[PDB]
């Protein structure tokens, strides 16, 4: 299908303080594609039609989150969500 | 420990004629790092310590290649190399 799809993300770990640049790669990306990162909608930008750059949001609490894709307030469910582990320095 | 390594490549397939923009994600990337497509070495452009950008070199014959990294004429090899598949239009 031509539905947006995440292959992998790097880095897949980051501090709770956030702000680190994450690259999401996969299939069928387009400008306007929204990225949802631990439930927060983040600013994003296509590097190519196969790569997206986002900054990690801050997160109150350490642990695994999902990275998913959405457009016009409607999420896509093709494939496997990106997985990102927040860690606390503290 | 601090060694450049490939997690994934997007897209992982290209035409034998080369020139395609490819994003490679991983860890420990830096300025001046080079990429080997089977036997062909190309330059990269750093995006973050976790992603680089290359243009695929042409390959005379279609097929699967191992993708590895290099710096100062010295190839790295940590973990599982990347896989890129050349396809012919003909
Ligand atoms: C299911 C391939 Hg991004
Ligand atoms: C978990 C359904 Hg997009
Ligand atoms: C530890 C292989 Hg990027
Ligand atoms: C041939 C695996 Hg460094």
């Amino acid at each position: 299908h031509a539905t947006p799809c995440i292959k992998a993300i790097s880095p897949s770990e980051g501090w709770t303080t956030g702000g680190a640049t994450v690259i999401i790669i996969g299939d069928n990306f387009f400008d306007g594609l929204q990225v949802i990162f631990g439930t927060m909608l983040v600013w994003s930008e296509l590097i190519t039609p196969h790569a997206i750059r986002v900054q990690t949001p801050p997160r109150h609490i350490p642990g695994v989150v999902e990275v998913t894709l959405s457009y016009k307030s409607k999420q896509f469910c093709k494939g496997t969500p990106g997985r990102f582990i927040y860690t606390a320095l503290n």
